[PDB]
């Protein structure tokens, strides 16, 4: 079931809660960041993704799995559907039964060749839920994100809804960030190339953001 934006912001403030207790330092991205971000509640989302810092400690995203049953066993619950076992969080309805939510968890050390899951240099933001600090990724490091996915889910059934999620993120944009400088990237340049061509009517908003001297000479 898609989460409602009140389910969602439940999801995350007590997720936030809960590795903040931790010390353990996260990203939230995916559908979660951009329903986060959207100012159209129909915007919705089935799981939070997220990215964690790993450090001496060595809990891993997968490690994760076992601290969070551990440590705060009345709010998760192991989900394995495919002979690997994920946390899910336990969302109450009103009536009092448990709605599992996913969390699809990453680190930069299991994805070395995913350089944006460094939380140590990604650009990023939080939000403010209800005295709650949420960490999420920059609306900068989304779109870089979204121009790519939009580019390789090119006739798939998501096209669309990606492509919507670009207009959302563009204003919310500053200019200037390392994720919008597409110079050194050539699947952006050509993810990009892509995009202004099939909507060439958000070229401008775009250009305005993104440094990319292949497709903007800017
Ligand atoms: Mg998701
Ligand atoms: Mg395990
Ligand atoms: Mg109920």
């Amino acid at each position: 079931a898609p989460l409602s934006s009140d389910e969602l912001k439940t999801v995350v403030s007590v997720l936030a809660q809960k590795l903040d207790s931790l010390n353990i330092d996260y990203a939230i991205m995916g559908g979660a960041a951009t329903c986060l971000l959207s100012g159209d509640p129909n915007r919705r989302t089935e799981d939070v993704d997220l990215v964690i810092h790993v450090d001496h400690r060595k809990i891993t995203a997968d490690n994760l799995t076992t601290q969070l049953l551990k440590s705060f066993p009345s709010d998760f619950e192991g989900v394995s559907q495919f002979g690997h076992t994920i946390p899910a969080y336990k969302l109450r309805r009103p009536g009092g039964t448990v709605q599992l939510v996913e969390l699809e968890v990453f680190d930069y050390q299991s994805w070395p060749q995913r350089p944006q899951y460094d939380l140590q240099t990604a650009t990023r933001t939080t939000l403010n839920i209800n005295g709650q600090k949420v960490k999420l990724f920059s609306p900068e490091w989304i779109l870089r994100e979204k121009i790519l996915s939009q580019y390789q889910r090119q006739g798939s059934r998501k096209e669309g809804t990606d492509i919507r999620d670009i207009i959302s993120m563009i204003p919310l944009a500053v200019p200037g960030k390392p994720e919008l400088n597409f110079n050194q990237s050539q699947e952006l340049q050509t993810a990009l190339a892509n995009l202004v061509q099939k909507r060439p009517d958000l070229s401008s908003a775009l250009k305005a953001k993104i440094k990319c001297s292949a497709v903007f000479h800017n």
